[PDB]
């Protein structure tokens, strides 16, 4: 972890270049995501960009919280810039992006096997357990905030919005809990939203798409639940190693995070048993 000069990272993603395959890797409501080659790594380069007040709270929290952090599933933070007009972090490079785009097959990647995406989730499920057993909350749990590395380690990112109630509801509405919507902070939050991921490993669906029916992946658990449909129904057609008995191990967990009564819920220390009993 070291300050990075803001022409540096400007210099090493070519000027900032947006145009894709280009520099320019992902993007969300805090900015673009770009690839860069500082000291002698490839290197992922954020470039924050929306209240700019909230947003340099977001960049201070993202170091506070991450500057010091090692751990095998979450994102390692390299260093930052604020010396320029832009606000910029620097992490270690993910070469295979994120759950989202995997899950979406996006650049024409093979579609993830049963096999890789049960270890994505008891990976993604031990990154949110060093987060509550630290008493952090993420309060932005989805795929797009999965990354994976050279191995297909699942790597939390995103801790710009990391922690009651509160005032500025803030999050993904598609992936966010009923009390996260009020304006309610608990990490029975992230258990929910962990939930939501869960539905899109075992459909291969995003969470919300306008053009489908139903628009939330959400809905589809209700109508499961409620015996109209049955989560085989909705199993990704793009594997050839899906289990029915393995994958509605997993939904059993992902309904019990998607109860809308937060108490409820299992704790993320019942969620990694419950997935590990799984594969076991
Ligand atoms: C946030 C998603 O951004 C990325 C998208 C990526 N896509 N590809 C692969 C890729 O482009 N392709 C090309 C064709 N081959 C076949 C394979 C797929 C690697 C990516 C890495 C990305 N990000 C990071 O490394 C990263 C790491 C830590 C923190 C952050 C943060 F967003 F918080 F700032 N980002």
């Amino acid at each position: 972890f070291h300050s990075f000069s803001f022409y540096e990272l400007k210099n090493v993603t070519n000027n900032f270049d947006e145009r894709p395959i280009g520099n320019k890797m992902g993007e969300g409501g805090f900015g673009v995501v770009y690839k860069g080659y500082v000291n002698n790594t490839t290197v992922a380069v954020k470039k924050l960009a929306a209240t700019t007040e909230e947003l340099k709270q977001q960049f201070d929290q993202e170091i506070k919280v991450m500057a010091k952090c090692q751990h095998e599933n979450l994102v390692e933070l390299l260093g930052f810039s604020s010396d320029g007009d832009d606000l910029c972090l620097v992490y270690v490079y993910m070469p295979n992006g994120s759950l989202l785009d995997r899950l979406s097959c996006l650049d024409g990647t093979p579609p993830l096997s049963w096999h890789m995406r049960c270890k994505i989730a008891q990976g993604a499920a031990n990154g949110i357990n060093f987060l509550h057993e630290n008493h952090h909350i993420h309060r932005d749990i989805k795929s797009a905030n999965i990354l994976l590395d050279e191995a297909f380690t699942a790597k939390i990112s995103d801790f710009g919005l990391a922690r009651v109630m509160t005032s500025r509801i803030v999050g993904t509405t598609a992936y966010m809990a009923p009390e996260a919507l009020r304006g309610e902070i608990t990490p029975k939050s992230d258990i929910y939203s962990f939930g939501v991921v869960l539905l899109e490993i075992i459909t291969g669906l995003p969470a919300v798409d306008e053009h489908r029916e139903p628009q939330l992946l959400l809905d589809i658990a209700a109508a499961i639940e409620d015996e109209e449909k049955t989560i085989e129904d909705y199993i990704d057609k793009k594997m050839n190693d899906a289990d029915s008995t393995s994958v509605e191990a997993m939904y059993s967990v992902a309904s019990q995070c998607l109860h809308e009564k937060k108490n409820k819920r299992p704790d993320i220390k019942k969620v990694q048993q419950l997935l590990q009993e799984m594969t076991a």
